[PDB]
Order: structure tokens, then sequence, then C-alpha cells
């Protein structure tokens, strides 16, 4: 019962969903909101600036609400609607996911010129389906690091002098924050002598800058200083003040 489509926008990132364009009348409206209410609407925003005009034409969603089922559970989701032009852009992690919701948008209109700009994020291997998130990551960022950070007795295992890996972890940290994390200060203590108490505190500010900086939450990040505590060495050669310096970051 059509033979074209009117230009229509849609672009979803995160928790927000922006509707742009035009609908033939209202009945077509009543369509989109039962698409709509699988989407969502609580901590989710919902907008839609869409014109009515008695010109305009839309794609049915007689077979077409099932599609859009499937790509609900999949964020930075867009389509792009132009009249013999269809085209669908969005990140999957996992390639599963994007294999039954390529399927979908070539059964939603045959009919028409389909296009599937998807990429991975990093994630397709037939993995545990949950984009794989900051999960046990901390577990896993052991490896990506895989360097001295905080107690470390390893006669000579491995020695890269290498910093990409610190930038790429970065990039992984600031989904971490997903849940909770703290950062603890080793140093030692004798006062004036030892001053470590002071620069270990001072120095883990320093490390949230730069951590914030990347884009981590500040708002989940927690720093203690507990030096003279867990005095792993004494403090009388320069040994001493390295060795009690230590960091390291944990994120539940």
């Amino acid at each position: 019962s059509a033979l074209s489509l009117s230009l229509l926008s849609i672009s979803r990132s995160g928790n927000t969903v922006t509707l742009i364009g035009d609908f033939p009348d209202e009945a077509a409206k009543a369509a989109l909101m039962t698409a709509l209410n699988g989407l969502l609407a609580p901590g989710v925003n919902v907008i839609d600036q869409i014109h009515v005009d008695p010109v305009v034409r839309s794609l049915d969603f007689s077979s077409a609400e099932p599609v859009f089922t499937a790509s609900v559970p999949i964020p930075d989701f867009g389509l792009k609607v132009e009249r013999d032009t269809v085209t669908l852009t969005g990140t999957a992690p996992s390639s599963e996911h994007k294999d039954a919701v390529k399927r979908a948008a070539t059964s939603t209109w045959p009919d028409m010129k389909i296009v599937n700009n998807i990429e991975v994020t990093g994630q397709a291997p037939p993995g545990p389906p949950a984009s794989g998130p900051c999960a046990d990551l901390q577990s896993a960022i052991n490896a990506v690091t895989g360097g001295p950070i905080a107690f470390g007795n390893d006669g000579a295992s491995l020695i890269p002098a290498d910093y990409e890996i610190l930038n790429r972890v970065a990039d992984k940290l600031k989904a971490c924050p997903d849940a909770r994390v703290t950062i603890n200060g080793y140093t030692d203590n004798t006062g004036s002598e030892g001053i470590n108490i002071p620069l270990s505190a001072q120095r883990a500010k320093i490390v949230a800058d730069y951590l914030v900086a990347r884009g981590v939450a500040g708002d989940h990040i927690a720093t203690v200083g507990l030096g003279s505590v867990n005095p792993i060495a004494s403090n009388a050669t320069p040994e001493g003040r390295a060795k009690n310096r230590r960091v390291e970051i944990v994120v539940n």
C-alpha cells in the first residue's frame, strides 16, 4: 500500500532518543507508538519532533515492528530514510546480534535499497552476549598492563618498555565506573624525613585528574592514602622510598 517514503532521520545514543521527520497523518503515528513502547521511556529521554503533513509518505510498520524489537537491545542505533533510500548505522558489539538485525532489515522492506553500516567496537567472536563490558575487566586488565604497579616479586618475567598499554587501559577504564572504583596509595612515614604522606596524597589527585580527563567518571572514584601502614620496606635508602611508592586501581 505504498511506493515512496519521506525523509526521516532517527539517531539513538546511550539513553537519548532523538526523533525528527514528518508523518503522513496521525494514524501512522499510532504505529510508531507501538515501536516506541518497546524502546523505553523511564530514565530514558524520548522526544518526537515529527511534523504532520497530508502529503508526505511513510513506510508501513506491519512487519517492521519486529525489526525494531531486535534492535531495541542495541545502543548507538540509527536509521536514515530517504524515499527509495534506506540507511541504518550503529555500533554492534556482538556480531551475532547484527546477524539477526541484518536479516530483519532485509525482511523489513525487501522492496527497497538497504545499506548496513555497522562497525564492531572490538567485539564479534561468539562470546558472552552482553556487549563485552568492564565485567571482570580487573582480571583481564592485569594482562593488558602486564607490568609492575603493586605487589610485584617476579625475578625477571618480561621487561616491556612501552606506554601504549596505558592509553589502551584508559579507554576501557572510562566505561569501568559502571561499578565502584577504589584507589589506594602505598607509602612510608617518618615526618619530614619521610614526607611521603603528603606526596602520596597529592599524587593520587594527579591520577584522578588524568583518568577523569579520559572520560573517567570521578563521581565513583575513591582515593585513600595509607602511609606508614604495610611498611613493605624500611625508609632509609632511595630503594625504600620506591619500594613503598605504590599505587593500585580496582573496579567493582
